[PDB]
DNA sequence: TGGAACCCAATGTTCT
DNA sequence: AAGAACATTGGGTTCC
């Protein structure tokens, strides 16, 4: 399938999700430092491949709202 | 000295607009290079000095609506 | 699967 | 004023 977040092409299941590399990264990223980002629409950006580098903000809920965190395993 | 795209540091009048420095730039990149910039919310998006990075799309578009073009 | 370290794309600066 | 040229940040891929 694809990512669960981004609709990329998942790359296997990473913190709990169905994610692609990328999302795995930035999830990962974006846990273990700040994640202070502002959204500049209305918190319901739409992530897909090319977009997911717009909103980190979104990006970041939307991981979150599937299910991703450090202590899956 | 307040930017008519990014409200931002304005530093004269860049391709025929008061503009700070980083949306001088981002506007005769955004011309003269050919990426694709498509706006993940509704097309008008909040473009301000922190979230201008967010949507190229909509700062390119409020760029060209504020009078901005090159050879000017 | 999880993470390091490359590598790269875009932005924003300073300097001319 | 315009633009060359850095520097940097954030992102995404590669690990014969
Ligand atoms: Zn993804
Ligand atoms: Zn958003
Ligand atoms: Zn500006
Ligand atoms: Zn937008």
């Amino acid at each position: 399938h694809m990512c669960l977040v981004c609709s990329d092409e998942a790359s296997g299941c990473h913190y709990g999700v169905l994610t692609c590399g990328s999302c795995k990264v930035f999830f990962k990223r974006a846990v273990e430092g700040q994640h202070n980002y502002l959204c500049a629409g209305r918190n319901d950006c739409i992530i897909d491949k090319i977009r997911r580098k717009n909103c980190p903000a979104c990006r970041y809920r939307k991981c979150l709202q599937a299910g991703m965190n450090l202590e899956a395993r």
